[PDB]
């Protein structure tokens, strides 16, 4: 019933026993001798000239006696002050190009080293503010940011850390939340958070247990000290082979709460920025003494980024809603709006609070409709009714819940939790070890990725989650995981002349009554179909289609635009043409009088007419299988990217090549529909109504050379726009689409695998590119920050 020889035990000693571990404090159930044996203080962190081979004192927090080093549990600095050995930061950058761990080690241990609220830009005032991370940065693995998921808050972006899961994925979708199931609450500040039942996917340290890879207790106690952490991960690893953890965890919750009080550009965050890299000092001078600095790979890694925010900058539903005392929200950086249940209408609710200030600081979605990239909408703890807060801004129940304590106070001048596309939301990553590669610069990627690599790092099988295993190969200098192209399920048609255009009775009038092109239109090869599925490849001069006769539409429409490329008209003899495909059989075409039956539904073109390259190429452009429908407020949206916006982006990149298609989600859970979850269909007809449209633009990196001939890294931008009947999502929508459109794709900007898994294609499966660049280019997001 005491602590003395189990002081932060990593053994399971659970219910009712007190326990000695690292969250003992936090479950209420330390010994009674916990704090003087496991929490010692004496003499402080740091040993002096004085020390130096002290008679052992067993009161003292950490020992400088010359037998600490065989007990494991000198303080960080033994060496330096005593050994006349320099400090890790103080010492020039080596290579490690293999693990140097002291015999015993089977894999090289991974310290991960999260740190709450770290924005990227605080990299930037480093050196002397920071020098031990500097170090790690400058001479192992960094990116410029990470991206963090929405919301970006610290529960789900540490699990999604632990798990690669998108929050919607793994549960933690908040801080705090909701279950209708378990009809209870979630908060970060409570008990109810340690009930397994919140927590899907699988984490780090289950994985790696599940797969014989002990993993030290991630989790601290606030009680504990950021030293005591140190010296207790430092202890873990001169425990034997049998018993020392392979990964571990330090939990810094600093620079958050200094970054939450005085904002991110403050001057009163150099010292806890000093703070933390006086820990990161610790900890690396411990390795080192140790003999472990070239033996463990350490992830430096935040969270999420920090935003100046204040109080004076927040939004109130009670200046929009008529009752706001029948709303449980949400507040702050997001909104999640509920039914209190003490008459109740989400319509009612979205549409007052659509668009009515003139410089509304939020944006009301129902989930389904927030950007596809986002992946926050397949949870039954995310609210239907979801607010996305502007930067620098809250949003409120009713101005009585805000509080300030002198005249036009605010007790936080920094808050997070906004979209995860927001450059203060940006985080760090920083990965230093043997396994991690030399002074190396990556570009920036999303923290869903980081569990493959973690996995890869400890040889670890992932559980199935949302990063694309092989995207950050390039993090590494060994990889353990080589990725292959998945396999073609679906063989394309390619069908002739079959049928007359008299068999034809759809409806449909106009005012005329291979590789060549796979060449120029189809760069990087035609998509994979990786569904079963019967479609055919259709050839014009202009562009490639795969079109489906499932779908009665194309999934994928490729066609490339040079920089010196035409935008013509449509003929005013061609404005209602819609011709029959002889290729295609008639009860595998639309019919055009579905269209006329359905007075909310009209119908686009995926290739543009616009972009045709003769008048008499222009004819195939009206062909009933390069019809989608299209509500007329979405074709505002669509012929504007297709007669301007898309030549544009021709005249700024050297060409583009252009896949665009429909893209069916009416479950919202980010994959593509089957045949019998498809809700909506033209009225009167088979035809079904697509949620979304994709287009995926290319061209290379090296603006010098035309996107068609390019023999290097490409350059990708996305977008999944939704198919909506209005544009109540764009507030400036009454004005020419040039003051709205392009903002409206750029809050949509997607990677392309967010389309993939949208469609069941697979793009870019013949360039002159590893998979492994194909991969990171197809996770790439183009921000537009
Ligand atoms: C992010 O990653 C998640 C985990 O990989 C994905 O969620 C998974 O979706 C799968 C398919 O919808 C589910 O898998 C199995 O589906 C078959 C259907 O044939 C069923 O028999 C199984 O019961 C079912 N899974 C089981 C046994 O639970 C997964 O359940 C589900 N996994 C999780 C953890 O949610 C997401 O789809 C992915 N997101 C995106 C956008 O790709
Ligand atoms: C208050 C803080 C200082 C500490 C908070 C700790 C808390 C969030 C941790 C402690 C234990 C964690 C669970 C445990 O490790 C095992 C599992 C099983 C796994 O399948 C899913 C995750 C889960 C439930 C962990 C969730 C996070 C917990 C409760
Ligand atoms: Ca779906
Ligand atoms: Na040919
Ligand atoms: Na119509
Ligand atoms: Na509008
Ligand atoms: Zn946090």
């Amino acid at each position: 019933g005491s602590c003395k020889g189990r002081c932060f035990e990593l053994q399971e000693v659970g219910p009712p026993d007190c326990r000695c571990d690292n969250l003992c404090k936090s479950y209420s159930s330390c010994c009674h001798d916990f704090d003087e044996l496991c929490l010692k203080t004496a003499r402080g962190w740091e040993c002096t000239k004085d020390r130096c081979g002290e008679v052992r004192n067993e009161e003292n927090a950490c020992h400088c006696s010359e037998d600490c080093l065989s007990r494991g549990d000198c303080c960080t600095n033994y060496q330096v002050v005593c050994k006349g050995e320099s400090h890790w930061v103080d010492d020039d950058c080596e290579e490690i190009k293999v693990p140097e761990c002291p015999a015993g080690f089977v894999r090289p241990p991974l310290i991960i080293f999260s740190v709450d609220g770290f924005r990227a830009s605080y990299m930037k005032k480093g050196s002397k503010v920071m020098p031990n991370i500097e170090k790690l940065r400058s001479c192992g693995t960094h990116a410029p940011y990470m991206r963090p998921v929405y919301p970006t808050k610290t529960f789900p972006n540490l699990y999604t850390l632990a798990t690669g899961l998108y929050p919607e994925s793994h549960g933690i979708v908040g801080n705090s939340m909701y279950d209708p199931v378990f009809d209870a609450s979630f908060h970060l500040r409570g008990r109810e958070k340690f009930n397994h039942r919140w927590w899907g996917g699988q984490p780090l340290w289950i994985t790696a247990t599940k797969q014989g890879v002990r993993a030290g207790t991630f989790f601290w106690s606030v009680s504990i000290p950021h030293e005591r952490r140190i010296l207790t991960i430092l202890q873990w690893l001169s425990l034997p082979d049998n018993e020392r953890p392979s990964v571990y965890a330090f939990y810094s919750e600093q620079p958050d709460f200094s970054g939450h009080k005085y904002g991110p550009f403050g001057p009163e965050m150099t010292n806890p920025l000093r703070e933390i890299d006086k820990t990161v000092g610790q900890l690396m001078d411990g390795l080192k003494q140790l003999r472990l600095h070239r033996c463990v790979n350490v992830i430096f890694v935040g969270d999420h980024g920090m935003e100046d925010v204040t109080c004076d900058r927040t939004e109130f539903l009670s200046n929009y809603l008529t009752n706001v005392d029948d709303i449980t929200l949400v507040p702050g950086t997001l909104g999640r709006i509920r039914a209190k249940s003490i008459k109740y209408d989400p319509k009612t609710i979205i549409a007052n609070l659509t668009c009515k200030k003139p410089d509304q600081h939020f944006k009301p979605y129902m989930k389904q409709h927030l950007p596809k990239r986002l992946h926050y909408a397949n949870n039954r703890r995310i609210e239907d009714i979801h607010l996305l807060v502007d930067r620098r801004w809250h949003v409120a129940r009713k101005p009585l819940d805000v509080y300030k304590k002198p005249s036009g106070k605010c007790f936080f001048q920094g808050d997070h939790g906004f979209d995860n596309k927001v450059n203060s939301m940006q985080t760090v990553f920083v990965g230093y070890g043997p396994t991690f590669k030399y002074r190396t610069k990556v570009p920036p990627f999303e923290n869903i990725e980081l569990y493959n690599v973690m996995c890869d790092l400890l040889g670890l099988k992932p559980a199935p989650n949302n990063g694309t295993h092989g995207s950050l190969n390039h993090l590494l200098r060994t990889n353990t995981f080589r990725p292959t192209m998945p396999d073609e399920v679906s063989r394309p048609n390619y069908p002739g002349i079959m049928y007359l255009q008299s068999e034809f009775d759809l409806g449909c009038t106009c005012d005329d009554k291979k590789g060549s092109t796979k060449e120029r239109h189809l760069l990087y090869g035609r998509p994979a179909v990786l569904y079963r599925t019967s479609y055919d490849i259709l050839y014009h001069t202009d562009f490639e289609s795969g079109y489906s006769e499932i779908f009665l539409m194309p999934l994928w429409t490729s066609y490339t635009i040079s920089k010196q490329a035409e935008v013509s008209s449509i003929p005013e003899h061609l404005t209602n043409c819609v011709r029959p495909d002889v290729r295609v059989s008639p009860g595998f075409s639309q019919n055009c009088l579905a269209y006329k039956n359905d007075k909310q539904m009209s119908y686009g073109f995926l290739f543009p007419p616009y972009l045709s390259s003769s008048p008499e190429a222009k004819y195939d452009a009206f062909l009933v299988t390069n019809m989608v429908p299209m509500y007329p407020a979405f074709k505002r949206v669509w012929a504007y990217f297709q007669r301007v916006l898309v030549k544009k982006y021709a005249s700024e990149r050297n060409g583009v090549n252009v896949i665009s298609g429909p893209i069916f989600d009416y479950n919202y859970d980010g994959l593509r529909d089957t045949e019998d979850e498809i809700k909506q269909y033209v009225e009167g007809s088979s035809i079904p109504v697509p949620t979304h449209y994709y287009s995926i633009i290319t061209s290379c990196l090296d603006f010098t050379q035309p996107a068609d001939k390019c023999d290097g890294p490409l350059s990708v931008s996305s977008f999944i726009l939704p198919h909506r009947p209005d544009n109540d999502e764009s507030c400036n929508s009454s004005e020419d689409e040039s003051k709205w459109v392009e903002e409206l794709m750029k809050m949509h900007t997607a990677r392309v695998r967010d389309i993939e898994h949208l469609t069941g294609l697979d793009f870019y499966r013949k360039t002159s590119r590893s998979y492994s660049e194909i991969l990171t280019l197809k996770t790439y997001l183009h921000t537009y920050e």
